[PDB]
């Protein structure tokens, strides 16, 4: 009951955003979203305390295979700096071998996210042009099924994708939604499609460009043989079952901060 | 592995169905489908045999709940008579006390089968009304979801679902999809969207009623701590990422046994 966890999260929007404040703030009190919410709702079912911490370098976790080292959320947690990684994370094959997720919160699929009113109307479009530059978030579980991709469409986009300079991979996906933005059509961004909806919802000019070309999950990563995977599993389903998740992507995909008013 | 397996699961289109054959069959020889399938891949990978036996009781599984005892799949899975329940099993909260799941292989929601072209457009049509009557399967997690939610519209329907002249309920989905197909508009049954779409791409007079009104996955079940969960999740999410699951929905639920031929 006493018990403190920390939490390792990544500021992408809505799942943990910076609240909006001119006045300074501190803690777990700096943060709020979709992941914020669900932590909050998990620490209370299950009754401990807990510290939010941003991962240091920025990163959702890959794996180098020269060095055989992850980075990123997934690193915190095999290195015992963090106890939950409660973010938009992507269960993979890969990070299931090294961490272990929970039963999922929420699925999702790669897409496109690009302007209105364009021919362009599927990811085979993009492959077959040039002139409209696209890429995705560095290191993510997106660029990964690009890479790892067998299926012709997906093997040509790869190889513009590493063979363009300069890059057009991005840090993160605010950085991709700004190419999109302020791009006037010259760059499309690979983007989850749960993330591209939160966009789509408040950017009236901005699409999603198709549909998925996959179909994944987020989970909370905990590390090998933690004490705790079990018990949250039991939460996110009695959140599901209650309605509770749908309520909390209606509140931070539709209402909070201008969603929902694209006529 | 090695190892021989016992894989119980249940007759349901187009999860688990016997074989179109002159001849009768036996063994594992006499069945087909998306569960059958994805057995086997799993099987590959780890290198076991296995012993599909459908449920002897016809049941996903239920617990009574002031007995305490489950039927159904669960039960054999308890009474470590199966090793693992490969089937349209819904991961509930209710079932996660007593077993364990893998992560989910599959996507749905609970939806309405009902006759083309009618007036009814979503769950509050019927709700509002007492001409047409539905019903879901008896003892399934769509029957709960309706049991248990708080959501008026669905307590109305639950109140009308519980009190009948014949029951409304059925003991398998394509009983269910008969009484739809007969009733000529007089019966509309509460079914999961997956095994919807597998009824509608076939019967080109049928069709889903509005959209999902929940949302929920099927996992593969093993008794509580089983030392094979680990290594089938892992195939999983490998499965999913090759593209291969959805290779086979789309063999299951477009191609085979007449699939695709509606307009
Ligand atoms: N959710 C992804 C990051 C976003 C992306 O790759 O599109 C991950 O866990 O790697
Ligand atoms: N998949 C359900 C059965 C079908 C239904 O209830 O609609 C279960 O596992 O209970
Ligand atoms: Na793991």
């Amino acid at each position: 009951k006493n018990k403190t966890l920390v939490v390792t999260t990544i500021l992408s929007n809505p799942y943990c955003m910076r609240k909006e404040s001119a006045i300074p703030l501190s803690g777990n009190d700096q943060f709020e979203g979709y992941a914020v919410d669900l932590i909050h709702e998990i620490s209370k079912s299950l009754g401990f305390n807990y510290k939010i911490q941003l991962v240091p370098d920025g990163s959702y976790g890959s794996l180098n295979k020269l060095t055989g080292e992850w980075n990123g959320m997934i690193r915190e947690l095999l290195e015992q700096r963090a106890d939950l990684a409660i973010a938009d994370l992507t269960i993979t094959f890969e990070r299931e071998q090294a961490v272990d997720f929970t039963t999922p919160f929420m699925n999702l699929g790669v897409s496109i996210l690009y302007r209105k009113g364009t021919p362009i109307e599927s990811a085979e479009d993009l492959a077959k042009q040039t002139r409209i530059k696209y890429g995705a978030l560095k290191g993510g579980s997106t660029a990964a099924f690009f890479r790892d991709s067998k299926i012709s469409t997906y093997q040509r986009m790869w190889s513009f994708m590493e063979s363009a300079r300069p890059s057009v991979f991005t840090a993160s996906n605010g950085e991709g939604v700004e190419r999109v933005a302020k791009g006037k059509g010259s760059y499309a961004f690979l983007m989850e499609s749960t993330s591209i909806e939160y966009v789509t919802e408040r950017n009236c000019e901005l699409t999603q460009v198709g549909g998925m070309l996959d179909t994944k999950s987020y989970g909370i990563a905990t590390p090998p043989n933690s004490p705790y995977r079990t018990a949250i599993n039991s939460v996110i389903l009695k959140l599901q079952e209650e309605g509770k998740l749908h309520i909390l992507k209606t509140k931070w995909w539709k209402e909070k901060r201008g969603g929902g008013k694209c006529r």
